[PDB]
């Protein structure tokens, strides 16, 4: 039997699925630890590895990339779970090793690859406390080229009155995603600041794991792919919308929560965003 993870329903994805909108022909790049292409509930279309010691993008020695990928696009069938955009074309852009860390050079290499390969949506469930001109240039180039760039906000919680949003989420060109639970309450770990854009489910998220498994994980890493998948749904309904239009629609139709420093614009609603 297939289960629908709470988070998928919470952002109102199933409403679109019912209409026949599931992200078909939308190219989504998961820039992370790779995706287990052998998982029966996923379909990987392609990708690349930029980790020097782990040349196969289709082997996830961490489990993080695979989990993120399932939130985006676990297949609509009779097993496992269901992704926000189950018909999307999924790409494994491996920039993180087995330990879940990776060099900036590798990440930037992955964004450059995504732009050159005409990805529609980029998901980056990763972050560092420091930026670089090259990192900023790459995300800006992607947006300038019409790509929707989504990133996790960070898991740093609160710190007095300062922003704890990480990079590249901190850049204006990137959509920065914080995490809520099933009751719409902000997760205590979710990073905060004026650079936070939207919220999505991020606590105890069930998704795919390598080796034909499924398990829950919590983090802004789990929130981001709900927004990435939401963008893919929008593009499947309005293929001529620009990245700017997708972004504005997502931000403009949220369910408002508390203060924007903690919740950004609020919780995404893909049904409202899709018009
Ligand atoms: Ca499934
Ligand atoms: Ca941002």
């Amino acid at each position: 039997a297939q289960s629908v993870p709470y988070g998928v329903s919470q952002i109102k994805a199933p409403a679109l699925h019912s209409q026949g909108y599931c992200g078909s022909n939308v190219k989504v790049a998961v820039i992370d630890s790779g995706i287990d292409s052998s998982h029966p509930d996923l379909k990987v279309a392609g990708g690349a590895s930029f980790v020097p010691s782990e040349t196969n993008p289709f082997q996830d020695n961490n489990s993080h990339g695979t989990h993120v990928a399932g939130t985006v696009a676990a297949l609509n069938n009779s097993i496992g779970v269901l992704g926000v955009a189950p018909c999307a074309s999924l790409y494994a852009v491996k920039v993180l090793g087995a330990d879940g860390s990776g060099q900036y050079s590798w990440i930037i290499n992955g964004i450059e690859w995504a732009i050159a390969n005409n990805m529609d949506v980029i998901n980056m469930s990763l972050g560092g406390p420091s930026g670089s001109a090259a990192l900023k240039a790459a995300v800006d180039k992607a947006v300038a080229s019409g790509v929707v760039v989504v990133a996790a906000a960070g898991n740093e919680g609160t710190s007095g009155s300062s922003s704890t949003v990480g990079y590249p989420a901190k850049y204006p060109s990137v959509i920065a995603v914080g995490a809520v639970d099933s009751s719409n309450q902000r997760a205590s770990f979710s990073s905060v600041g004026p650079e936070l854009d939207v919220m999505a489910p991020g606590v105890s998220i069930c998704s795919t794991l390598p080796g034909n498994k499924y398990g829950a994980k919590s983090g802004t890493s789990m929130a981001s792919p709900h927004v990435a998948g939401a963008a893919a749904l929008i593009l499947s309904k309005h293929p001529n919308w620009t990245n700017t239009q997708v972004r504005s629609s997502l931000e403009n139709t949220t369910t408002k929560l508390g203060d924007s420093f903690y919740y950004g614009k609020g919780l995404i609603n893909v049904q409202a965003a899709a018009q």
